[PDB]
């Protein structure tokens, strides 16, 4: 509901992220796509993040 | 949901920062501006998407 | 289901509780109020704690 | 479901205490008082309840 | 859906396991029984795995 | 699941080896057998199950 629109301003400016996981591991990278459990995060390969392994989706810059 | 949507109403609607504490342990501080089922906004220089899975405890800063 | 009458037991006789959480830490207060998500305990100030960063809710004496 | 129940009831039933692992890798002991779909009430001096979501483990002292 | 097969044909030629924890815990025996929620392992005594603290299932030979 | 199966899908048609990280850190690595809601099979000498609650990330060895 609002993770939707959150991700969708991301991805359309192409936004780079950086996804703090819930062990503390720091991804970054661009939103490519996303479904109800996971982001595929894109950068030199694509990697597909589990929702529920993810703490906080923090933009580079306000949007 | 019936306690938590008042809880975080209150605290957004007077402005009250609150900490965010995660499961692994970092403190999150900021202003709450929305939420649903399954995810908090925390604002400041970014609004950043909290999943709230990953988080333990909500602390305001003051009393409600 | 046996959640309520047990956290309502602590709370009508404001029995004091440790709140151990998944990571380890120990919360310590009064069981003010809870839904089907959160449990608000009570102190200095009111803090919402998550059920799903919980381990185990401690009485500190028999009810 | 099925077989958790059948489980934790045999032991309770024979007052076999148990060690209950946690996912932090706490290790609680006691007697199964009751459970339900989400929590472990375990008892020595009180009754502590604890979240399923939070236990790796539970272990009888011995066979059932 | 992919559980029950995978564990069954475990389970019928007593192949013993690893099932690693997501704490990083490494439990080993048998696959006793199993239902949607926890995981039977056999041993010297048996102990009931709940299935939301397993990282992986790993049997110890090709099945 | 739209999103998560043809991603899965594309790798293993294409036999792409993957490194699956956990929320605990650990390093699986090997070949997608199949998956469903709860778990990838993850091969090589021994096909494992692995619970997809406690992955965190997967990364193909290299673009799809």
């Amino acid at each position: 509901s609002l993770q939707d629109p959150f991700l969708n301003a991301l991805r359309r400016e192409r936004v780079p992220v950086s996804i703090y996981l819930v062990n503390g591991i720091k991804l970054q990278g661009q939103i490519e796509s996303w479904d109800q459990f996971v982001i595929l995060l894109k950068n030199t390969v694509s990697q597909m993040v589990y929702k529920h392994a993810i703490s906080t989706v923090v933009p580079s810059r306000p949007v």
